[PDB]
Parts: C-alpha cells; structure tokens; sequence
C-alpha cells in the first residue's frame, strides 16, 4: 500500500495532493469518516493559522463560506482540516469543466455579504480562493469563500482600516486605493467589491480580466484602464452585466455598491422577476402625465432603446395582433411596455399563432422582448430609480436599513 | 472537576438534561462551546446511527450541527451544537424571550428541517417539542429552530418508502400506525407529519395537544379522538391552520400531506402572497363563463363564504365606491374577488376615505377582506385546486 499519515482524527495520503493555498501543500484526506481537504502548516505560520481558524469559528456558519472541521497539532507540523471541494473557480473557468455562472457569482456574493455583516473584510478575493463544492446527495453544487489569511475583523465603530496593516492582496486583484500614491481615503469593505467585480467578469467572459493580461494588470488598475469588451453591446444579458460590473470596479470606492446592493441587481433576477418588473412599471405609468418627470426620464434616450419604431422589430403575428389600438406609438418606451403588459394580461385570450411566437409565460414571453430590445431593462431599471422609494418597487432596488 | 476524553471536555456539574435513562453536559470541543452527549454501552448502536445520520443531513440550517464523536472505556461521547432551550420551554415558560422568532416561522423552520431529512430518505420517528431545539443567538441576535435527537431515526434504502414498526420510546406524539398492529399499512415518512401536526397545534394553541392531556393522549390517538377547539372557526388565521392540521393528523397516513406540500400551505403565506393569490385567481377567472366548472366550483357554497351579500358586510365608504359598478353581484364569490382585484389595481386613484378604510397595500388591504370574510381564502384555495397544474398557480400549490 501507499503511505498514510495519521494525526489523531485527521488522516491523509501524501500522494493525494489537491493543490496549494498561498505559500503549504493541500492533501485529500479523512476526518471523522467525512471526506476532507487537509492543509499542513509549518511552525513559522502556527500563529497566523490559529488567527484564521478562530475567525472561521467565531463567525456564523453560512452555506457559501467554507466549513471548518478540525485542527490537529503535531511535533513538526500543524494540520487544518476543511470541506473537500471539487475545484477552485480558477480551475472551473480555466479548464471549462450543470452549474450556472450567475448562480455561482450570486452564492459568492452572499458569502461576501455574510462576512461584511460580521465586520470582516476578506482582502484577497480571487478565482483561486473561491471553491466549488462536491455535489451533495441531490447533485447540487455551490460556490464557497475560502482562504481567510488576509482577513480583518474591524472593531465595533470602525468602518475602515489602514492600507499598511499587512500584505495588500494578490497582484492583479487589488483595489486601486490599496496601492495608489495618494491615500485620499482609507480602504473599507468595498475593496472586496472591486475584487468581486473582476471575478464576475472573469467568469462571464470565460477567462478574461477587466484590466487585461497578467503582466500589466495591477498597473492598469492604478490607471483605471479597463476594457469590458467580452460583453456584447447589443445583448440584454451582457448589457445588464456591464452595468453592474462597471459600478463594482469603479476607481472611486464610494461609488461601488455594497454586497447586499449587488445581490439586488437585475443581473441576478429570474426571468419571471424581470417580467414582473416590466408589469409593475407599466401599471405604475399607465395614468402618468406624458410631460411629468417619470415619463420624461423613461423616454430620454428612448428612441435608441425602441430602435426608432419598435413595431418593425417584432415578429409578424404580433405586428398583425397589434393592429387593434393604433394609440401604441412605435417610438415610445412607455407604449412598448404598455403593449408587453397588455399581451401578458390578455395572453389566454390571444390567437394561437400569436401565443406561438411569444412563447409561454413567463420565461419565453420575456425573452421574446429582451432578445429583441437589449437595452429595455437596463434603461427602465435606471429611469425608474425615481420610484425606488415606493413600496411596490422596494424588492427591485436596494435601500440602507432604517 | 473537569473530564477530558480526546478532543471533548466538560465539567460534570453542568448538566443540561437526561435521556435513555444518557446524560447531556455543557462542555467544550476544539475551542467551541458545545453540548456533550454521554452514552452507555447499551446504546452504542444508536450512537452510531445519530452520528452517521447527522453527518449526512446537518448541512441544513434547521438541523442541529454535529462536531465529533469520542469512544471511551466505559462510555461514548457525541459533541453537538449547544442550544438555548427546547420548543417545550419556548411554548410553556411564561414570558419567554421569543427574540424575533415568531410561532409560524418556528414551525416553517422545523418543517424545512424535516423535508430535508425526508429527501435523504431519513425518517425521524420521534419528533416532539422536547427535541425541537431553539438556538443560541447569532451575532445579530437572531435565533432559529432545529431538529435533534437522531437515535431513533431510520434511513430507508433507495425505493423503500416503508419500514417495520419496531418495539417508539415515549408516548404522546406517535402516529397510530406505528403502535397498532391493527393497521394494515406499515409506517412511512407520514409518521413525522402526524407528529409535526400535533406540534403545530401545540405551538399555535400555546400548550394544548389535539388528542388531549398527557394521560389520555396515546389512547386518544389510537381511538382517533382529537379536538382542535383552540382554533376558532370564524377567524381566518385559525380556519387556515385548522385545514392544514386536520390533514396532517389524519388517521389515514396516505391522506397526510408531505413536508414539501405542508410548506406550500397558506398557513405559511405572507399577507402580500395571500393578496397576490387573490389577484391571480380573479385574473384567471375574469373571462371564464359563469356556467363553466371553475366558477361553478368557486360559487359552490359561496353564499356562506360571502355572508349572503358581501356588500352588506363591507364598510360604508367601500359600499359607495363600488355602487359605480352596477354589474357586481352581492351573492357572488367571483365578484367579491373582482372587486378586490379592481381596487388593488386602481388603489392610488381611489378617493382618500376609500384608501383610508381599506388601509395600505398589501397588508392592511388583504386583512380588511380576510377579517370580514374568514372562509374566503380557505374556500378559494380548495376551489382553485382545479388550476393547480397551471404555471401561474405554481407558487400556491405543490406538484410531485
Ligand atoms: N479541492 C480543494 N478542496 C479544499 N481545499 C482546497 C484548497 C485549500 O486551500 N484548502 C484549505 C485547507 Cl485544506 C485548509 C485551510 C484553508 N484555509 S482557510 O482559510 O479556508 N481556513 C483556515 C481557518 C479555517 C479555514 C484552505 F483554503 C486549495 C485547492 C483545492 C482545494
Ligand atoms: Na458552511
Ligand atoms: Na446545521
């Protein structure tokens, strides 16, 4: 048989190497009949390891933060046992190897939101540090934040920390305020949002980084020289994702959304929720004045969203079906929405050929319109910040708690 | 003193409770505060069961967390998460610190833990208030409910739905089919639903049990002699809860709903979602014929639900604002719903005193109608089972 090391409850074969984690090798192993990854730590890092561990313990469990099982000390080494995972997000993306990209980012973000709410800033969020679970008994996989080596629990009352309190991060993923010549403001929770923002693009672009190839990454970060050109400019899903990512990687940290703010963004909406947003908007503006601020804002830049005449950009059965009220102005955002609402509401009553083009409510119906009008949701989400304070629109927008 | 085994440590003075005639100490594991369960050689087979099954199912937030087992010369030790109290203390201890955990949410969490166990083919067999634990507060002062005590659990093999009634534990909360050899059907997952059903009634009645006081409980369960008399039959919230609980404690196991089905019941709906259900229903049936099977089902026994004429049982300002629509029939369930749909939609346009009588959307608005018409939801839910398969009605009903 091959070699096996046993240190109390922890056991592993040194041939079964899984990778590394900053610096210390990581082996596949066993603990309490659970499959676990096992990290061996040298004497010089004992002090650091214990501070990572305590922080992991003294911080509530969350499904998207990595489960810590046990540590066993030894005359030569220290041993940290955690959840065995299938891969890093890096390996997932690099190797192109069921699991939805958006759901992965959502789970990563919830893990981040959870840490921030415990006044923990991660400081080293990157594809290597986000682990992807083994499938559970029902086949389901999830993303999980790991590697708490640069973490900082900020004291109660503090909302920031010093740039120079440790290592700044991993070159390529470090927010500009950590390394810029002038420290105009101390870093806060928004360092992780910048990193997260870069991670998002990495996943969506299937391997690219907003600030370019590895060699010049950090220098471009300081210059603000990003390019999000893996995102199609006339594609709904990419338009939406560009809108979010741009804010997440903004040079001014105060302009970056909080982790909870990011989770409210249309990027993460189901198709049903998108359709429901369009309905609520339509209903809300049904008896609104064409010269009042809401419709002015909704029609500002509207010709481009509509593509001049929206009745020319739909399938023929719908063109035919929309010859009933000629009050639907083909160059109106309002009326386009108004028409969507009408054909969602009266869907059951519509001709069989018309229902065939649109597709079934809610998924295929909404995609019919978002596929054909790629700026419609992004434009409508922005304009209708005017009504964000209203009860109806509170699920779609983010507000700091009372 | 202080005892130490391997990684487990505890002071034997700090006793939290007792068990299989087993002791539970407050203690320590891997620098965590934990509960330490000490078990005798007699109950090692059932210590191995708990441990194995907690390792399979403790990822769920409402299942108790399992940390470590240490075997000894005389004893065995299981370290699990330390909890504040049991459900029994939460219900019966006077002026208990609820700490934001509402009854309905407690039961939703309990049931969600149960649905998790069932999806792993694990049947609990001993669910009762003593082993539904209330957590320690988290960093934001939130507490939660958790399932525990997995000694009597059972893992069924794949495509085994049923298990043999073995000779359990303590009486009071056990389904009839698990005790009486008189029953034709061997027990299944629905034994836990029965127990859950008694637990529901216990929580919302604030101490009472559908089959009576301790002495007569298990005898009443065999006889099928329940009483749900703490649920008032003309209060909305109690009519909804009664419909659910009657099904959960049914004498025929097959009639009891599964845990996922329970979680879909109106009992657990927000005020917003109840309103949304009324809106969807009204929209669904707007252009249905009055002689069709859906409206026929909706109007079957409708005069009682509407209190003969719903116009005579609403506030005066709403009466006036509805006189506009001449076609609304006072004896019609459909038109009551169409009236609710209409005024939700046109709410912001409505007159000041009509808005003021209805109350704000969605919560006060929906309660206006449910308070005055306590069978409306329960009736409409039952009736619109006809459209349960349709996509629109996916959030409201359960599809296997
Ligand atoms: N396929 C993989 N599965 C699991 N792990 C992997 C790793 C890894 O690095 N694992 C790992 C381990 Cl074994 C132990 C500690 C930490 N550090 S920690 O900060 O999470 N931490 C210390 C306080 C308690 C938690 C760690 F990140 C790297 C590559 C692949 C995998
Ligand atoms: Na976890
Ligand atoms: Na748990």
């Amino acid at each position: 048989e091959t070699s096996v090391v046993i240190v109390g409850k922890i056991s592993f074969c040194p041939k079964d190497v899984l990778g590394h984690g900053a610096e210390t090798i990581v082996y596949r192993g066993m603990f309490d009949n659970r499959d676990v990854a096992v990290k061996r730590i040298l004497p010089e890092c004992f002090s650091f390891a214990d501070r990572e561990v305590q922080l992991l313990r003294e911080s509530d469990e969350h499904p998207n933060v990595i489960r810590y099982f046990c540590t066993e000390k030894d005359r030569q080494f220290q041993y940290i046992a955690i959840e065995l995972c299938a891969a890093t997000l890096q390996e997932y993306v690099e190797q192109k190897d069921g699991l939805e990209p958006i759901t992965l980012l959502q789970q990563t973000t919830s893990g981040l939101a959870h840490l921030h709410s415990l006044n923990i800033v991660h400081r080293d969020l990157k594809p290597h540090n986000i682990l992807i679970s083994m499938p559970n008994a029902h086949g389901k996989i999830k993303a999980m934040i790991s590697d708490f080596g640069l973490c900082k629990k900020l004291a109660v009352g503090r909302h920031s920390f010093s740039r120079r309190s440790g290592v700044p991060g991993t070159e390529g993923w470090i927010a500009p305020e950590m390394l810029s010549e002038d420290c105009k403001e101390n870093p806060t929770y928004t360092v992780d949002i910048f990193s997260a923002g870069c991670v998002f693009y990495y996943v969506i672009s299937e391997g690219s980084h907003p600030f370019g190839k590895s060699l010049q990454r950090q220098a471009n970060i300081l210059l603000g020289a990003c390019s999000l050109d893996c995102l199609h400019p006339e594609k709904h899903e990419d338009v939406i994702a560009r809108e979010l990512i741009e804010k997440m990687i903004a040079m001014d940290p105060q302009k970056r959304p909080s982790a909870k703010h990011v989770l409210k963004h249309p990027f993460f909406w189901s198709l049903e929720k998108q359709l429901q947003f369009f309905q609520d908007v339509s209903d809300r503006i049904e008896k609104e004045s064409l010269d009042g601020p809401i419709v002015k804002q909704l029609e500002r830049g509207g010709r481009a969203v509509v593509k001049m005449d929206w009745r020319e950009n739909i399938t023929v059965p719908l063109q035919t079906d929309l010859r009933k009220f000629r009050t639907y102005k083909g160059g109106s955002v309002r009326d386009l929405l108004r028409a969507m609402r009408n054909k969602k509401h009266h869907y059951r009553e519509l001709p069989a050929e018309v229902r065939e083009t649109l597709g079934s409510l809610p998924d295929d119906f909404v995609c019919y319109f978002t596929s054909r009008f790629p700026h419609l949701l992004a434009h409508t989400y922005r304009a209708m910040e005017l009504c964000s304070h209203e009860r109806l629109f509170q699920p779609y927008y983010f507000h700091e708690p009372p």
